[PDB]
């Protein structure tokens, strides 16, 4: 686990690479219903949550991901006033959603409770999201949850754990289409969505997958040193066919930028986050 | 060291964090006069070129940084016709600076003739740049190299090991000087340029340093994940006043991009590596 005062990640999805971050103390390690939860406080990433063994977050890097997720589909709906966070125990996309002033209320669907009182605990400036008035905060399979809405959410972000854990549920390829009726009709909708790197032809499935269910597909990646090959991407729908999310439909500007206190996210970053590297470029496009 | 089957990369340049890549095979290990040479056989990075302990590329990803290198000062030049490359022992650099027909000559300063003789062995994709009409090859410190030339170069890339072992010389602000007397009037330079995630500060002082010595000065990065926390940027200077780095004075056509046989670079992506996260967009320009 925690070997020598490092802490080295490994799993079969990026086979022959791992990240290690040296380990100043160890501070919660238990089993919940769930999964296997493991935090540290490693000695130059802050805090550092691990469920069934793979990296979800470290509280120097966290903010790339969260901003992100977040405000890639925010910032591509003309006035988001609904959203439903899928996952998100650690509290920090529901931090980032809840300072948009036209988001009303929040929906959070988290299947583990634990993940959130030792999220409370340890990562307290992504579970600072707990405290806002905007969230109504749900227990579950957010698969199964999906069924229950229907022409309900402007904005939907999935925010998972591994596709060996509680999260394998949500990869159905089905979810989308849930994903799709539980939106209003000019709804969007952002999931994490393959590190471009290291599984490329999932991408270029899940996007062919996408476009046959919804009019604008687009796929953007920000870069994180602490996921696997330091990167990651996001795949965006919109059920609205006049969508262009590689440029913002709501610009941020400076001013608001600073007021929401980001530290990765602005508007040429979120233009940016589409332009993709030849050989990405070339496999979802020609 | 390899242990257990893997390679761990340590640097106290990127304190509490660690790649480590499973070897299949160690291939080479060698000290030269300069420094300790290490090549093996990776299990999904292809062969692994390391100095004194640090990747200095792997097969499967070298292309990003290679490509960038080149074409960022390269396609930022009107006509780049006399080209100076210190460092770049593997030929990658080499490699894909001879595919602009506009270039004629292009020197190459190496220190470590071994590693050259190694690169030639274990990096074939690289080290088909030595194959070009258009080499001139030279032995040496690029630091002293750099003083003998005045008004010489359109475009200088410097691809070094790293601020231990023989690239230190290199490291020393003044280099900066000899290559903008080294480089014609209106001539351009890049450099390796640190990641804006590990040493933010360090680009700040440099860039600062730079604009009093030119007029044109950028940082841009690209994503590689076996470099520390997976990007790396470049500083990029020119003695045209007129220069504008992050729009293309050379744009790349579909085809050209398709002839050249490029896998990262295009002129889009040229573009998008100037768009900082926030964070660093803040530090550089506020
Ligand atoms: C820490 S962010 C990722 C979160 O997704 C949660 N999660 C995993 N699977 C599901 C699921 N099927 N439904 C809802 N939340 C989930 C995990 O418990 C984790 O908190
Ligand atoms: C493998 S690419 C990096 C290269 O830079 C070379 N190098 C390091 N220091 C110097 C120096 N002072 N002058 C020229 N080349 C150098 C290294 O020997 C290596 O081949």
């Amino acid at each position: 686990a925690i070997r020598e005062g490092w802490f080295r990640e490994t799993c079969s999805l990026w086979p022959g690479q791992a990240l290690s971050l040296q380990v100043e103390q160890l501070l919660h390690h238990r089993r919940s219903r769930y999964q296997d939860i493991l935090v540290f406080r490693s000695k130059t990433y802050g805090n550092v949550l691990v469920l069934d063994g793979v990296i979800q977050c470290t509280e120097r890097d966290e903010f790339s991901y969260q901003e992100m997720i977040a405000n890639l589909p925010l910032c591509s709906h003309p006035n988001p006033r609904k959203v439903l966070i899928i996952g998100g125990g650690d509290g920090g996309v529901l931090r980032e959603v809840v300072k948009h002033p036209s988001v009303e209320s929040v929906v959070q669907c988290e299947i583990d409770e634990d993940v959130i009182q030792v999220s409370k605990k340890f990562l307290p400036g992504m579970a600072i999201g707990y405290s806002s008035s905007k969230l109504t905060l749900h227990v579950g399979d957010g698969f199964e949850f999906m069924k229950q809405n229907q022409d309900a959410f402007d904005v939907i972000i999935t925010d998972s754990s591994d596709p060996m854990g509680p999260a394998e549920s949500l990869f159905k390829e089905s979810y989308y289409q849930l994903m799709k009726t539980a939106l209003k009709e000019d709804g969007v909708l952002c999931c994490q969505g393959e590190c471009q790197w290291l599984h490329l032809d999932l991408i270029k499935e899940m996007r062919q997958f996408c476009q046959s269910l919804f009019p604008v597909v687009a796929y953007a990646y920000c870069t994180i040193p602490t996921y696997p090959s330091g990167q990651i991407g996001f795949m965006l729908c919109s059920k609205n066919p006049s969508t262009n999310f590689q440029e913002p439909v709501q610009p941020l500007t400076q001013q608001q930028v600073a007021q929401m206190q980001l530290k990765y996210y602005n508007s040429d970053v979120h233009r940016a986050a589409f332009v993709l590297p030849e050989f990405a470029r070339k496999a979802l496009n020609d």
